[PDB]
């Protein structure tokens, strides 16, 4: 019922697994794929491997704080980029799943 535990084993657990998490278990390395105004845009930058750390690492002073992260990465992919490009519906596809895990979630 620790909810920051459900998270983390359940949570984060199927979304990792998903087919189209893999632009999302990092961060966006801006030089490498050549993007100079992202860090400008995207103001507090998020990944499932960044939040991963942080749950393993007991910073979250509750779950909601996590679950604003999970939401911060999602905004910020549907901000940068224009809708209907392929990283947009696979943004849109893991916040579904997303948001079906958070109400399964232990009071
Ligand atoms: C190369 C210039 C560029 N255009 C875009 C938007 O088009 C999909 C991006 C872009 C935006 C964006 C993004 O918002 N996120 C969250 C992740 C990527 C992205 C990141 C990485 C790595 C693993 C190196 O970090 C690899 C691919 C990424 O995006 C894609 C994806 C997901 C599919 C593609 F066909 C091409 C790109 C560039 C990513 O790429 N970059």
């Amino acid at each position: 019922t620790n909810q920051l535990q459900y998270l983390l084993r359940v949570v984060l657990k199927t979304l990792w697994k998903h087919q189209f998490a893999w632009p999302f278990q990092q961060p966006v390395d801006a030089v490498k794929l050549n993007l100079p105004d992202y860090y400008k845009i995207i103001k507090t930058p998020m990944d499932m491997g960044t939040i991963k750390k942080r749950l393993e690492n007991n910073y979250y002073w509750n779950a909601q704080e996590c679950i604003q992260d999970f939401n911060t990465m999602f905004t910020n992919c549907y901000i940068y980029n224009k809708p209907g490009d392929d990283i947009v519906l696979m943004a849109e596809a893991l916040e579904k799943l997303f948001l079906q895990k958070i109400n399964e979630l232990p009071t």
